């Protein structure tokens, strides 16, 4: 399972509509998951500085069981997510950063239990 | 100490008013803490996909010193938080997920120090 | 590199304008980084309880490579961030909490790779 959170200082009406769905599909493909095991949250209109600058930017966080635990894996993911997001948001590559967080099954609550038991 | 963050794509005017307080009380009871050691943040009106779907949903994160570090503990918490949130938000159990994060006292800043020293 | 996220239940028009920039500068100084290696996200207008109370409050999270991994380091940071934020937000010291999260270079995506390779 994958969880993506995207904070941006672009106003909601400057984020291309439906981005949460397209990022869900992109993340399924990049991380190697079916679309029904991917989650995306987009939070626009925030006040942000990225690398010291308040120019338009976005911060992506990716959490996942399994696939985000090494530099080699995350370098690959990063290349693809930067390509996707720079194009969608009309941002330079200097205006996006990503954080990757490994998760374990005992940490994910699903249908009233945790994934350890599913 | 417990910290709960709830993201939802329900508009603010569709989230039952006061949910942050009722979730604080529920989390105190579920996690085994007095209400004054529990924190809740609700972020409505977001653009979200959960399990690949943009239908109404919510994502809960629970961070805590002590009580969220095993599958057995988190299964118990999950059952109770799913019962609470499905009813409050009028959501099916397929429309909520939870992530659990253990914290340590050196990670929590309180009154200008950290909890290690309190 | 440092990442700060600040959630508050103060409405956007009650947060002193430009706080994301001033917090970026403060965090550069406190954490020992140049301003171009610091990131800040402010999310106002949220529904929050802190220590069981829905009175005005703020939650700060600080993630960083290197400097947030011990009680001694975080006690020092906490004193300075509490001084900065209590004054900016006109909040008592009981109305702010901080969480600190160490990061490693393989977890940070930057310019289409990860920091391990930069
Ligand atoms: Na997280
Ligand atoms: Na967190
Ligand atoms: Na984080």
């Amino acid at each position: 399972m994958g969880f993506l959170e995207l904070d941006t200082n672009l106003p909601a009406n400057r984020v291309p509509a439906g981005l949460e769905k397209r990022l869900c599909a992109a993340a399924a493909s990049i991380l190697g998951k079916p679309a029904d095991r991917v989650n995306v949250t987009v939070r626009p209109g925030l006040a942000m500085a990225l690398s010291g600058s308040t120019e338009p930017c976005a911060q992506l966080s990716i959490s996942s069981i399994g696939v985000v635990g090494t530099a080699e894996d995350n370098r690959s993911h990063s290349a693809h997510f930067f390509e996707f997001l720079t194009k969608e948001l009309a941002l330079g590559q200097d205006r996006i950063l990503i954080r990757f967080f490994p998760l374990e099954s005992w940490q994910i609550g699903k249908i009233g239990t945790v994934m350890t038991f599913l």
